[PDB]
C-alpha cells in the first residue's frame, strides 16, 4: 500500500445524483478590470475556465447540498424516515459547531437513526465519500445513505489573487446510495502525504495560525485566504495520479478502453490534459466542464456526472473511474459500474 490502501466494497449501489449551483453566473469580463485582459486572457486559456458560478453571502455549501438534496430525494421518491446516513464533505462549513450534517439532518426531516457526520476533505474528497458510505451498507450500519458534498471556495479567496480568483467556483451536491443484491464489485484507492500540507492551506481562521511571516511564498498574502503553491501542486500531482490510476485500473480488472468515462478532479484545464497524456487515457473519454464552472472543489466529480453524463446514465450501464486529487495533500480512486439512473440532475439556487 506504498501509494495508498485499497479496498473493495460490495452490495451498494449508487442510486442518484444531483448538483446544485448557484444562480450567479460570473465570466471572465468580471475580472479585467483589476487584472489586465491579457493576463486574464492567457491564465484563462491554460485552466480553460469562462465561466463560474459564486454563492452569496446567505448561501453556503450546505444550503446548495440541501437543495440538491430535495430534488434528489423527491426524484427517487425516498421518504425522508428512510434515511439511515448523511456524510457532510466539505471545507466550507456553516459553523464552528454544530456539524452542518445536523442542520441538512433537521432541514430535510431525516430520523434520530440517521448518523450525521462532517468531514473535512477537500478534492480528493467525492471517492473517499463513496467509499464510506458503500461500507456503511456492506456492514449493515445503513440501506440509504446521502452524500452531501459541496463547497463555496470563492469565499476565501483573496481578490487580488488572480490564480486563485480565475480558478474556483462554487457548486453542492447530493449523491444517493443504496443496498444492492448484484455480486458487482466496487474498488477504491486511497493515500494521504500531509508533508503537502504547507502548500494548499489556509492560513489563518482555525485554532493554529500557521506562520505565514515565516514563509517568503506568502509575501504579500492574506491569511485568512486560500494559499496554493502551484509548481509543488503540480509535481506532486502528475507524480501520483498517474501511479494512482495505473494501480486503479490493474486492481479492478476491466480493460482501459471498456471504461465509459475517466472522471478527474476539474483541477485546471492545462493539468487535466498532462495526467490524461501522462496516464495514456483517451482524451474524449476525460470529460470537462471546467469552462461553465470553475473548479468546485470537493463537488467537482459528483458536478462532472450530473453536467457531462446524465444522457448517457439514463439509457445504459457505465463503467467508470473517478480521480481526486489536492488538500491534504490526499489522492483517492473509485472504479465502479453506475447505472442506468434516471436521477442525474443540474439545479441552481
Ligand atoms: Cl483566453
Amino acid at each position: 500500500f506504498s501509494a495508498g490502501r485499497e479496498l473493495r466494497t460490495q452490495g451498494a449501489r449508487i442510486a442518484g445524483v444531483v448538483s446544485c449551483v448557484p444562480s450567479k453566473q460570473v465570466d471572465n469580463d468580471y475580472f479585467v478590470e483589476r487584472f489586465d485582459a491579457s493576463a486574464v486572457r492567457d491564465v484563462v486559456k491554460m485552466i480553460g475556465v469562462n465561466r463560474r458560478r459564486w454563492a452569496d453571502a446567505q448561501t453556503s455549501a450546505g444550503d446548495l447540498c440541501r437543495k440538491a438534496g430535495e430534488k434528489l430525494l423527491a426524484g427517487l421518491g425516498w421518504q425522508a424516515d428512510s434515511i439511515d446516513a448523511l456524510i457532510f464533505v466539505s471545507q466550507t462549513p456553516n459553523y464552528r459547531l454544530p456539524a452542518t450534517a445536523f442542520v441538512l439532518q433537521a432541514e430535510l426531516d431525516l430520523p434520530a437513526s440517521c448518523l450525521a457526520l462532517d468531514i473535512n476533505l477537500g478534492c480528493s474528497g467525492y471517492p473517499q465519500a463513496l467509499w464510506l458510505g458503500m461500507n456503511l451498507i456492506q456492514t449493515g450500519a445503513a440501506k440509504r445513505v446521502l452524500l452531501a458534498v459541496g463547497d463555496t471556495i470563492s469565499k476565501m479567496i483573496d481578490p487580488t489573487d488572480r490564480s486563485t480568483s480565475l480558478l474556483f467556483g462554487d457548486a453542492g451536491t447530493m449523491t444517493a446510495l443504496e443496498t444492492s443484491n448484484g455480486d458487482a464489485a466496487a474498488h477504491f484507492i486511497i493515500g494521504a502525504d500531509g508533508k503537502g500540507a504547507r502548500n494548499l492551506i489556509v492560513p489563518s481562521g482555525g485554532f493554529k495560525p500557521y506562520d505565514a511571516a515565516a514563509d517568503e511564498r506568502m509575501a504579500g498574502k492574506s491569511p485568512e485566504c486560500l494559499f496554493m503553491d502551484g509548481g509543488e501542486i503540480f509535481n506532486f500531482t502528475l507524480n501520483a495520479v498517474p501511479k494512482l490510476v495505473s494501480r486503479t485500473l490493474d486492481i479492478a480488472g476491466r480493460d482501459k478502453d471498456s471504461y465509459d468515462a475517466f472522471l478527474f478532479h476539474q483541477a485546471n484545464l492545462f493539468m487535466l490534459k498532462h495526467l490524461a497524456k501522462k496516464a495514456g487515457l483517451p482524451a474524449e473519454r476525460v470529460p470537462v466542464n471546467i469552462g461553465e464552472y470553475g473548479n468546485t472543489s470537493c463537488a467537482s466529480i459528483p458536478l462532472l456526472i450530473t453536467t457531462e453524463l446524465k444522457d448517457r446514465l439514463k439509457e445504459e450501464t457505465l463503467q467508470l473511474g473517478m480521480f481526486g486529487f489536492g488538500v491534504g495533500y490526499s489522492w483517492a480512486s473509485a472504479a465502479l459500474a453506475v447505472g442506468p439512473l434516471n436521477i442525474v440532475d443540474t439545479i441552481e439556487t
